[PDB]
């Protein structure tokens, strides 16, 4: 279950993201750990894909690479700076505070869960309290908290366009990604509350 009384919606997401001082009006994020298993390459190859089509939206990867996955940020980092696209893909540095995290899934519109594996469902969980559309791999949902398209999407791992095409979707109608995130908090709220 998640903590309802840290992960939760703001009044306003709009000014929560501009709070956060980067370009954009609207955000996609994953969080956690930049490691391949974590599926961070579909992200930032949907986000290739999905950004050069949608100006205003921004997405930010929220975790670190250890040493032993610092090429792998380098790789994707040029990924990024070759598609022209630094403007809208933005690796955040790490900080320490307790609230850093919460705070970011309140000024995203839409959160991804790409792991390949790895995972209890948890930043899905958080996700969805906070109002957020997510879109997740069987990991990233886990155990099959989602229904597609009634609370969220789900992808197969390692496929990067399955990705694409829903943020696609859920950027280009916007009724639909907000009932899709008011679906999936009510489910959290009512089902995977810890109080």
């Amino acid at each position: 279950g998640v903590d309802t009384q840290v992960f939760y919606p703001a009044e306003n997401r709009q000014q929560q993201w501009q709070d956060k001082k980067i370009p954009g009006k609207y955000g996609i994020g994953i969080f956690g750990r930049i490691r391949k298993t974590k599926g961070t390459q579909e992200f930032i190859e949907a986000a290739i894909v999905t950004l050069k089509k949608y100006p205003d939206w921004t997405a930010v990867v929220i975790g670190e690479a250890t040493p032993r996955d610092l090429d792998f940020k380098k790789e994707l980092e040029q990924k990024v700076k070759q598609a022209g696209l630094d403007k809208q893909i933005i690796f955040i540095g790490f900080i320490a505070d307790s609230n850093e995290i919460p705070s970011w899934y309140r000024a995203l519109d839409i959160v991804v869960c790409a792991s390949h594996k790895e995972g209890f469902g948890l930043p899905a969980l958080e996700a969805m309290a906070s109002k957020c559309a997510v879109i997740a791999t069987k990991a990233g949902a886990w155990p099959e908290i989602i229904v597609d398209d009634e609370n969220g999407y789900l992808v197969e791992p390692k496929s990067s366009q399955q990705i694409a095409d829903k943020l696609d979707m859920l950027i280009s109608d916007s009724k639909l990604r907000y009932k899709i995130a008011q679906n999936g908090y009510d489910l959290v709220t009512t089902k995977y509350k810890i109080q």
